[PDB]
């Protein structure tokens, strides 16, 4: 089992942030974060979310993964076992 995913951040000026994964419930695996929005010319891409924490499984969520932008964006950070 794992916690919910962090929604996708969408295209824009900037292209908008990733969510957080959700925290693993107990038992489970951390949720995902969203991926980074994406720019229209001249803006910036979103960040990644942080990957959820797990719930005590060791299994952290993923970071999301940057948008494409000017610049692009960052990956999320892996959630903490």
């Amino acid at each position: 089992c794992k916690g919910a995913d962090g929604a996708h951040g969408v295209n824009g000026c900037p292209g908008t942030a990733g969510a957080a994964g959700s925290v693993g419930g107990p038992g489970c695996d951390g949720g995902h974060g969203g991926n980074g929005g994406n720019g229209n010319p001249g803006c910036a891409g979103g960040v990644g979310g942080a990957g959820g924490a797990s719930g005590g499984t060791g299994v952290g969520g993923r970071g999301g993964k940057g948008g494409s932008g000017t610049p692009k964006g960052a990956d999320g950070a892996p959630g903490a076992p």
